[PDB]
């Protein structure tokens, strides 16, 4: 009788390891997977801020595809203050990040009671008075070329792609279409082409200003939608300057272009977040898995940061318990190396936020058992490449011993987190906490997969012996409080000998107080 | 630079992944088996010929919502489509017909409110009027199988009540997620045993009448209800198939002798989602799956894959990956309970799970998964399990178009497939039963040869091999100088199967 | 699973292999490693001939550095007139096979240390050489070094230049005339095949030479000219090639691609490279000819002691075990029967260790990483072979009976490395004599009528294999058997893989 | 990325490995595989011993096969005389062990000089002394008394080291009567081999017990016990050497087949293992000797604890002064085997060539190394391995990987009794294990694992352990400049512990050579 997936975890094959899952094997406390929520009119609440917190929230995104700079603000002082609640307690304390989405390229339609019926005619008009009143047979749209770079035979998507059309006719300005899939049509609901790569702006006049508003509201990441190459993220960075350096940049992977592209996106960006409901509009569905898996692999064996987000739990925005579809998908996701999952509407725009993050709680935990650690680690290393660094040796010293041992956490003093995000790549199945007195550290590591960031408001002791172990002290007393780890359980204690980042060379195994 | 080559020859599993390509484009067979549900949304034959096309390749047919007469019409419907392509024996292709027993079950008496008190009676009155004051259930047993702190669930796992007080013939529960009350609802007991073990011979006994291929049994905790359940086949359904869902917590408990009484398992999610908690029902199906493929049985996944396609015609991305992911797990055939037993778009779903499953068989790590699968099989003195072995190995070797394997029984081709190859399996036979039961297992293309036997055995096995590669060419798995393997007799009857042929195709 | 090494097959680290090797464990009465045994004053005799392929000697080699050809002719004589001795019943005939090893480009001729060495290009002492009197074969920089007698008497070469260079010596050992000298510091540029060489090839052209055993290799060059040499009269006739220097090693790929087989010649090998880097040449060598799937021979050493002792050194016998482990085709015996006391001994020893050895190869491993580095092919016939190879396997084969006419069907079973014997069955004589140089292939010769029915012949043939396993002790009724085939007769056509019983 | 085999390190198969090593890639300065050289009139000498140190002997055998115990002390005498004649530099002096390998119980046939036995042949190796001086080809004597006892009817007997062979065929009381299965010619006091026995005899004779307590007495640092076949052998050997010989490290010898399948138990029991090849090659069939030696260093190398290969692996060298080709070939598989120890038996003791064989056994381990499959061997040492709530045994694991990551010229290991550097040694690194200790007896064991090399710190202790620790991996350092095994600029690891005594051992710092 036995935790944590233990008797797979020594199967000397991969089948073996999934014949001997048990759903009798409780699993450990600690969540290594991120969870990412969308705040909106479901959310945008204190007091559901607070709870969602409680439930697992780690980071908070802010869709600028929709709503104002006033109306984001609002939210970003309301999921602050929800933060600020729990700090009474630094041991309870969790971080929580604020993340920016951009509303990229997108293609709209016009300003609903009608319904386009299969056999219609529809005109897509591109007189402008049809923005506010448009009509079925006349179609206004906020693009120029498609007309123009769509030809008859061609097909155009609308409302999330659940409206497909067929087009008969090419010119100026108009455009003859036949409706496949008939439905409601929506006011300024997205438009989407298979068969073209935009010609629109991957950063707009809106996109500066919206990135502009978060350097002035310390958002710790960012998120860029319509990525097509390393080009787009450069004109992303110039925009965030010397004031949003440290913003972290996660590029949002919908096109085909961005699937050619990505290594030279890969470098460029911080991450990548695999933005599924566009990126199965612009290449087939049945292949967006293999876009996924192909994106989380690449991503890993390059220690940056991946996220999962669309339509994970989506029955949830009107029902209080997910599909069998959606559990699987989100630990699936957890199984295939993603650093952290993410809600949309199910909490922007939900009658149950709540009880999605907390299923994606569970869902992860259980998840992060049944990972082939032995397999993991050994290509990670196999295919990691000779460096002279220290903290790197260190790092896959830290990850081994833990593996050894099975220690209870792995405890990174970090001032800037890449001690800790080198230890996670390696992909430990023990917590990673790491002890920081830089917030947004603390906020931006949430993206790496088993970093509980833990913030020491201590003061600086003048000692860096006694200032060291102070911070050390802090992390061993939040391992036990959350119940991590027991005094007496080994754990892994990493730290350097100067004072200052990139001097990390120590690797201790000790008991805890 | 076609079904993901490049990743199926990667030293290391996250190196496949990296080399995952929505430009590698797969080849034109499917090897994982399309289960529809048959029901009020495609009785209809016009659209059961349309999902012949699409690529159904079982009917199923739900009890629970049937008579013991109810559903003849549908058979003929499946059949009369299926025989409409008889004309070309080589285009033709078998469809089974499966049925899933009601099995053991609860129902609500014939609007609902939240964090609230509710008691359940017996007064059997209540059946004919449900009532929002108490709810009534056709369990007699549900106070000797329940326990306090036991939650009771309602709709398909939406309501919950915990237990707090009991009674003579009642409970006393606390609702923690309330909702819409109707009638008649399912309820799933999570903490218990359920007492019930006649009207389910009945309707066993029926199925041998109605020349069925495969037996899907609902509600399956033991070796003993599988024991049983044969025994309701009978002599006349001794070769009825039978795949034991597995729905609760003790049919995962004494899962292998439940798997070795069988000859499949079914991941029924659905109720399994209630019986278990909901975030360890992957752990039970990978392991299901892993145990299933290593024991050479036949297992499906069920509930659940595409469930928004019944009212919009678009999956969702974690609905296209569950199915892809089944696959990669293992899952020999994958299903569509409630897209077509009350469904509004059925035809694309079927093409959906046909494209995802294409795309995923080729994302498979074949590698890893032939030596793991090899080294695991044991050491046998059984010639045609070293005759199936190599062929798996001979059709790595050449980028096989196809298996052409000869089966009467097809255990043969069955064995085959329990080596996992990613050549399409085309399997002939002259026994109709046998490829409609064939679709239970992954990568078999079942092919019926109805041409009259050659009085000369050679003359008559060669026109069966040139049946299947005639099917396989006009379908599309092979051409011109693609390399096939061939698996014969060295005499007639079944048993024989020692010759594997490696024929360059002409 | 108390046989052939049966538990650590089953081991899936090779580690734990290694730990679950059995001294109890027993293998078949197969051996799958060619013996090339150098015939000469103590093998030349009929009787002692009919002993050595008994004992296993599956290949006879003559070597051209050393002897007259009306010497050799007499040994080939000899030795097919002890081959034919078995031939009373064609079941129990074991082919043996004859190999012709060049002179090649060779330098050749009571010593203290530091004694005078004064070299003498006076070929009117070519029957004179003395403590300071000599000569070298070679008329063609300061401070290096020669070695002498094997390498075992060196010299420190300060003073060299323009004719003959006087220095002293750097050992002193005991000496007799005619001896090896060879020079690590320069690249040969030497005919590796001489006049004397093209003289003996056509000898061997005449006398049926299965193999011929090319010395000096250190180019492709030089593989064409001893290819070319023998000629169409000789196109079918193997041609090994053997690295005794720096050159071949280094250009070691394109030597394999021209050579049908490859000869770690050892002896010369360590004298031109650091010796303690030889065995890391010999593993490097025998791991890319498996890789390629072309025939390897490990010769130098292997029981030198057996030459005046009856029984081999714990290093000897590891030597032969290691080889056979490293992946070595065939295991070659030099004076220990050539000019040995203990001719039979010998060989009785190498067939008793390379039995053992392949007992305990980790196939498991081998069999895998063989497949993953072999390349997808159209031809069936490779295709028939990994899949008769995995066939084995499971089955636990007792043989792997294959009908060739070249033994290419056969060599091609033989790159997969399998446990199981492999029985090849040829009316063509010369191709069962070099079958001989590849794992696993157990030659016989089948002297039936070809039959007018094919499917008769075909049986027939596949009949005289089962009936030479059950004599020689390989299999028995009862046991599970490979058979390869073809669809049509002639070469090019092998794509049938029979499971059938032993009758 | 040219040099210590580092390309053929890179292959993801063993087969693409063997096919990447190349005869142009120089080994790294250092060779971790120990040298035993047995020390005789070859090699006795003090300024011969200096010769073989400096040729690299790190362990010095002391054979009580034959000598007095009054000439074994002179050498052991001019051993540590040699040794101590490089403490002028402590950086430059090498640790060198005394080991003492045990007579065992031997028995004999002894007496017209020669004879030959006939195939089928009558011959009485009977207890009558009556024939005890008359040795004749129908008539042999042997020494044992109870030989009779330990032998049964159909028991097969070897004789002069193998060469010809009997069976019990008449059973005798007091008596034995055998018929000749194999020839030759027979000597007197010659030695018997008993193949499949019910042996009783004490593997530790009375003369052991001996010459146990004289090596107690001679501050010896191993015993290589003899002819043991089961852990009360190993037992017996410990009792005779006490609490002052607790320290004393068992290294049991295993030749013959009851020591092979009881080798698990003889393993436990013991501090190391010894391949005594030659004599199990006499009682076992010589041609399955490999599988002895691989399953041994295996399961020894599964365990952490030092295995020993030892006969004829230079012979050639007694007399030639070049090993043969074969020889240069055992001696290298023996360390991609995987062995902590290569020997060398009469090659150093009454041969020639002394100093040329103990160079040749240098210049190839270190070859090997370099050719060693390191990817493969921790993997398989990890999986294998037993999760431990050991904090050195992780540190050292994960030391080992941090190594591998940055290529370190050297792992530095503090430790008083050993275990520290044993457990570094048992994940078996490419890189150099340089340990530093202030006890002489430790350094000089540590020579019997791979990797671990002995620096005895003579400098005094510093009144902060942190200064004194400094100290110490100061040294270490410099030795590793001073030797070749690294330079500045080179990343090493360095294993400490975080307050005094050793035990611990929890601190790996990863810090580049100043």
């Amino acid at each position: 009788i036995q935790t944590q997936q233990l008797h797979a975890a020594m199967a000397d094959t991969f089948l073996e390891h999934m014949c001997r899952l048990d759903i009798d094997s409780p699993p450990i406390t600690a969540r290594n997977t991120g969870i990412i929520c969308t705040i909106g009119p479901a959310s945008r609440s204190v007091e559901t801020l607070k709870e969602m917190i409680k439930s697992g929230m780690n980071v908070a995104r802010l869709n600028f595809s929709h709503g104002t700079h006033e109306y984001h603000a609002e939210t970003i002082k309301n999921v602050r203050t929800a933060t600020e609640s729990f700090a009474s307690d630094p041991i309870l304390y969790r971080p929580v990040a604020v993340a920016l989405d951009t509303k990229g390229p997108e293609i709209r339609t016009g300003l609903a009671e009608v319904e386009l019926k299969k056999g219609a005619t529809l005109k897509i008009t591109l007189d402008n008075a049809y923005m506010e009143k448009c009509d079925e047979n006349i179609l206004w749209l906020d693009y120029k070329n498609i007309c123009k770079v769509v030809e008859v035979g061609s097909k155009i998507y609308v409302d999330d792609g659940l409206i497909s059309l067929q087009v008969k006719q090419k010119g100026a300005d108009f455009l003859v279409t036949e409706v496949e899939n008939g439905g409601s049509l929506g006011s300024k609901k997205g438009v989407n082409l298979p068969g073209a790569a935009v010609d629109l702006p991957a950063v707009s006049e809106k996109d500066i200003q919206d990135l502009k508003f978060g350097v002035e509201q310390d958002v710790d990441m960012v998120f860029a939608s319509f990525i097509r190459k390393a080009s787009d993220v450069h004109e992303v960075r110039k925009v965030l300057g010397e004031k949003g350096k440290n913003i972290k940049i996660i590029s949002k992977i919908e096109n085909h272009e961005g699937v050619r592209r990505f290594d030279e996106i890969l470098e460029a960006s911080d991450g990548i977040m695999v933005a599924r409901g566009d990126l199965g509009i612009e290449i087939p569905a049945e292949k967006v898995f293999l876009a996924q898996k192909m994106m989380i692999g690449r991503c890993n064996r390059a220690g940056k940061p991946v996220i999962c987000a669309t339509q994970m739990l989506e029955s949830m925005i009107k029902k209080p318990r997910p599909t069998r579809a959606e559990g699987s998908d989100v630990a699936n996701a957890v199984l295939d190396g993603a650093d952290c999952i993410m809600l949309s509407g199910e909490t922007a725009k939900g009658d149950y936020p709540l009880e999605a993050v907390r299923m994606q709680h569970l869902i992860a935990r259980e998840a992060e058992a049944a990972i082939y650690h032995l397999q993991l680690f050994e290509e990670l290393r196999r295919l990691a490449p000779i460096t002279s660094d220290p903290t790197e040796a260190t790092a896959v010293g830290a990850v081994e011993a833990s593996f050894k041992c099975c220690s209870g956490a792995i405890i990174v003093l970090t001032k800037s987190g890449r001690s800790a995000h080198q230890v996670a790549r390696y992909r430990p199945r023990a917590p990673i906490i790491a002890v920081t007195r830089n917030p947004q550290t603390a906020r931006q590591a949430h993206l790496y997969r088993g970093i509980f960031p833990v913030l020491c408001k201590d003061p600086v002791q003048e000692a860096w012996a006694e200032d060291v172990d102070l911070r050390v002290n802090f992390a061993m007393n939040v391992g036990k409080a959350r119940g991590f780890f027991k005094k007496g359980d080994v754990v892994i204690v990493l730290t350097g000998w100067r004072p200052g980042s990139g001097f990390t060379n120590t690797m201790r195994v000790v008991p805890v107080p």
